[PDB]
RNA sequence: AAAUUU
RNA sequence: AAAUUU
RNA sequence: CAAAAUUU
RNA sequence: CAAAAUUU
């Protein structure tokens, strides 16, 4: 048919960065821009070896500690088995046949695999074999073990709370938000759903038995309008009593990188929820987080959920933590994101920082936060949107009960519920603010304890009785280290060596100006090299090389020598068809140089990075224009 | 990755429309809103046996008629043979090397294929086998014969022209445009160059032998440029010497549908030029005809250059018809599209109507108007944008030159030139328009005739006598028959039998209104059908596809062509009707919606076959539901 | 598709 | 991608 | 990957 | 399928 010229270049381009060979015979010659690297300490096969080696000895000790004996589940309450769901939408059952049942009785297996790299591989050819070695064998990414999952269930399922005094003003002085951020909730509600965003990969839960993407239309179409009708007929406990799956979770082990000396005492639980209640209450939750503030927008907010690093974040924390104040007299600076807190304090005039954590969160966020978290969430949207009050307060019900009370199969037929209201159940939505709002309730009492004198609660000792006590929360050993902090700090100077968000901060030179930027030291960006999260061919394989030493160095590896040393390395070693090739974005050929990376975390005007292959475009068109005028003289 | 379940529901069902089993289940139980068709005359098996018979008689003729001995090519000037293109663009020769090359001279080879359907067995499955047969035998689409494509050659390069006296005030009457629409010639090539239109698929001929779509980087990185920088310098000549197939072309054999009786004598042929010279002149042709005006716009026009039929367009032709004065007073009204034309004449105040045709037209285009023709396109260009006059006057030059003396190659090594400058060659961007315009002036100056009194050249052997002698035109047999018309049709009546651009025009009913509307016999409809000018899901999507075309054209105002289509159409699996296709067409034409076309109607969609496809391929239909409720 | 974080 | 036209 | 935040 | 016009 006919097209333009333009149009057809266009094609051209797309089909041309889909074909390797011709990107490899188009490259062949084009200059490359590369990366500063660090030079290679062995070669391939030696690499290999010593990878395999260390990959040998790591699955003998996942293995072992798979084969430890796990505790009884006793400790919960049994709700017996449940009958899998006859629901049918259309030619199919919404169960799927075939799946999760036993004998018409809904079953799930809890997966342990043993695992099982080309990253350690790059790790042995550009770095010293022996810190290769103690790197890879300390950590490793894993399903973990029976016994640590179960130990972990136990201690998330029965511990002691403190209920928290909470108000809705408490709750808006701590947590502020924008009310015209917050989504018309007064709206239809299939809009209102299809309008949440959410993993396609992500299981649906029961009943679907499959990913969201798979068991979108089971949801829209016919558990969704049969819910919604219960709901307004108050008539939600015979769909209960008639279709239990509907309202059973998932108990699951989390894949994670977990210490090995520890993986049989540490594998951390989860909990899948059906898809109608998860969306129904993200409707509420995904609103409230848009219109949410941070404590750099508002000195009353102890809410970093929602705080960046890039675009000046860096900075602003630092420029948050100075307004801090004499301890008994004026307020500090105190920041969560769940578990983690970033405190700031005066003593004497001079600043500074503690950076605390809490274990195993969730068992101690009591029944009375959570229920105050969603009456804030529900009361801001019924306030701003007065039409929808009864209906989303019959959502917040059902919010509180799978935030506490939902039953939940863990491995075979037996259905468990948690025997206490209290305790979180992590994977609800509304997890991260749940565990953010109990810190800042614990971090609030604890200011107003120092503006009433007792300042002996800013030392270890008395801070961790103080959050045991009056609060049910255990901080985390070494985490109550009091740091002065460097307040203006020199180039190429740390604000403290504490991490925040899993990061240090620190202050890089351009120019004469500082830009503050995220930092860690070679072994902990090694061990996340060494680690990969990996959920095929070998350019697939090389693609995520690159992928992941690009997504280090933006994260920070760029402000470490041996970590920018590396990553280059791995950039350098990717074939310039694996760089230019056709890739699902959010044709990705740059790399994150150190320039890039100090403007990103600055309030420079974002930019693309720096093209490894600048002649790519054009020699991969095959055309570069040559301006041709027409206004001669001839 | 993170997405809304909106956009998840898109990505879905665009899958699943690619999914053809999956559309097969999920569509196994739909309605299905069949078209009107007729019924089935014989069973499938009969039908195919019957279409392979007709096949098989088909392709003994045409290979015959292939057989037959060609005549001499010495009519054309001989240039010698014409060394291949050294001419390298990185690490490739922009002449491909083992393509097109005889011990380094540039070669072609002629294409005379014999054979050739589904189609066919669909009109036996459902129409007379006696039409049937007679159809398919009368008319075949085929590439001809080396007899027939050497005899209109030599009719295209040898016809004695008549110059014509044209001025840019005649062109300026009868051809109008929009000054405003012109593209900004004075704008930098490269932009302009890439914002022409081209068939992807076709020739970019010599040198680059092959598609344009694999042509364009070596045409724009490394011809154009070298083209340009000779322009401006005048060096033309030079480059023309040292690389000379820049400025060759192929005379090729077009295939097309040709009445089995007369392919030993009728082959057309046409020229294929290069891509850079095509592109170049192609910026002011494109940007030309989107500003030419039409007969229904303006009154002075004879241009039928860019009408249609649809929106109105066939009324239009009516009430601009109508508007025609009596012979010898008052002006006719004239429309032409190449060698077709519409008259209308009104003859003691009754409206007449004339739609003749000329025969090889082509070479009856004098060199005087293709070089006026240029001069309108070039310097309407240069009036509004005038900083650029010294280039497009150039380029001017180069589109004369093809147009006219492109050396060209038909088979072999030999290079061949037509001996005079009279004639066009046909393919060279603007040959419409060239066309159009010797039409039209022949026809401006046979209207000046009647209004001198001369009201016998009304009459066809004073008509085809003047167009001989004054213009140099053929007139074809037959298409001289004055007809009267009928000025204001009631429903179901034509309003003349004639045809024009193919197809006659009728008034159908809607409520008491009056649709104008395209219509042709049936068997017209039938020859169409059985001769498509061309994986069996492949093959069903297109069946279905060419019945409705041929519905929008016209053939569901034909009874029997309306039952043949919607057969058609009703024989085709839904998952099929539902696929993704390049352009979701999951639409058919219903008499109801073809009547919209051609009326003044806000254009609409097409009535679905399958009315609950998306939300079934979906598996969800919205359910309302509101958060208001107590 | 990828990185970090809880 | 498909229909008609020149 | 259960919910998620930030980023490319 | 050489240039094209109209249409889906």
């Amino acid at each position: 048919t006919r097209l333009s010229l333009e149009a057809m270049l266009a094609e051209r381009a797309m089909v041309a960065r889909q074909d390797l060979a011709g990107l490899k015979r188009k490259l062949a010659g084009a200059d490359r821009v590369l990366a500063p690297q660090s030079p290679e300490q062995c070669g391939r096969e030696s690499a290999q070896a010593q990878a395999r080696s260390v990959t040998s000895e790591l699955k003998s000790a996942v293995k072992e500690a798979q084969g430890l004996e796990h505790q009884t589940l006793d400790f919960l309450e049994q709700l017996g088995e449940y009958p899998v769901c006859g629901i049918l939408h259309g030619d199919h059952p919404v169960h799927p046949s075939g799946t999760h049942n036993n004998n018409g009785k809904v079953s799930v297996k809890r997966q342990f695999a043993a695992g099982v790299s080309d990253a350690l591989t790059c790790a042995f050819r550009f770095e010293d074999s022996d810190l290769v070695r103690e790197t890879a064998l300390k950590t490793t990414y894993t399903d973990g073990t029976w016994a640590g999952f179960v130990q972990r269930l136990k201690m998330q399922t029965t511990r002691k709370c403190v209920q928290e005094k909470v108000s809705r003003k408490l709750l808006k002085q701590l947590f502020p938000y924008d009310p015209q951020k917050l989504v018309d909730v007064s709206g239809e509600l299939s809009e209102l759903v299809l309008g949440i965003k959410t993993n396609a990969i992500a299981s649906a839960g029961p009943p679907y038995w499959r990913t969201k993407r798979d068991a979108l239309p089971d949801m829209l179409d016919c558990v969704l309008p049969l819910l919604y009708d219960h709901i307004v007929r108050k008539d939600l406990t015979t769909l209960r009593n008639k279709h239990p799956e509907l309202f059973l979770a998932e108990c699951k082990n989390k894949t994670d990188r977990y210490e090995v000396e520890s993986l049989g005492e540490k594998t951390r639980p989860y909990f899948s929820h059906p898809f109608h209640l998860s969306a129904l209450v993200s409707v509420l939750s995904q609103s409230f987080s848009g219109a949410l503030k941070i404590m750099t927008e508002d000195s009353t907010s102890f809410n970093a959920y929602g705080f960046s690093w890039t675009n000046g974040g860096a900075e602003d924390l630092a420029i948050w933590a100075r307004q801090a104040g004499e301890a008994g007299k004026k307020p500090p600076r105190i920041a969560c994101y769940g578990d983690d807190t970033d405190i700031y304090y005066r003593k004497d005039g001079k600043l500074y920082r503690i950076c605390p954590d809490f274990k195993q969160m969730d068992g101690s966020v009591d029944a009375t936060t959570i229920e105050a978290v969603v009456d804030y969430v529900v009361d801001a949207h019924v306030k701003q949107y007065p039409t929808a009050r009864q209906f989303w307060e019959e959502v917040g019900k059902l919010w509180v009960e799978m935030a506490t009370q939902s039953p939940f199969l863990i491995d075979g037929t037996k259905v468990y519920r948690k025997m206490q209201k209290d305790g979180l159940m992590t994977g609800v939505v509304g997890t991260t603010l749940f565990d953010t709002v109990k810190s800042a309730l614990a971090y609030n009492d604890w200011a107003d304890q120092l503006m009433f004198g007792s300042l002996n609660l800013l030392e270890e000792k008395y801070a961790i009785e103080f959050f045991k006590n009056k609060h049910g929360l255990v901080i985390k050993e070494g985490t109550w280290k009091p740091a002065l902090v460097n307040e203006d700090p020199g180039f190429g100077e740390l604000w403290t060596e504490q991490k925040f968000l899993g990061l240090q901060l620190k202050v890089v030179r351009r120019e004469n100006e500082k830009v503050y930027v995220p930092n860690l030291p070679f072994e902990d960006w090694l061990t996340m090299w060494v680690t990969p999260r990996s959920k095929e061919t070998e350019t697939m394989r090389e693609r995520t090389l690159f992928d992941r030493a690009r997504g280090l160095l933006v994260t920070g590896a760029v402000f470490d020598e041996r970590a920018r040393g590396l990553m280059g390395a791995v950039i350098n070693s990717t074939a310039p068809e694996v760089v230019c090739m056709r890739v699902q974005e959010g044709i990705s050929d740059g790399y994150p140089s150190y320039d890039w990376v100090v403007s990103l975390y600055s309030r420079d005007h974002p930019c693309d990075m720096p093209r490894v292959f600048p002649e790519a475009a054009t020699l991969i068109a095959s055309y570069r224009k040559q301006v041709m005028d027409t206004r001669v003289v001839i």
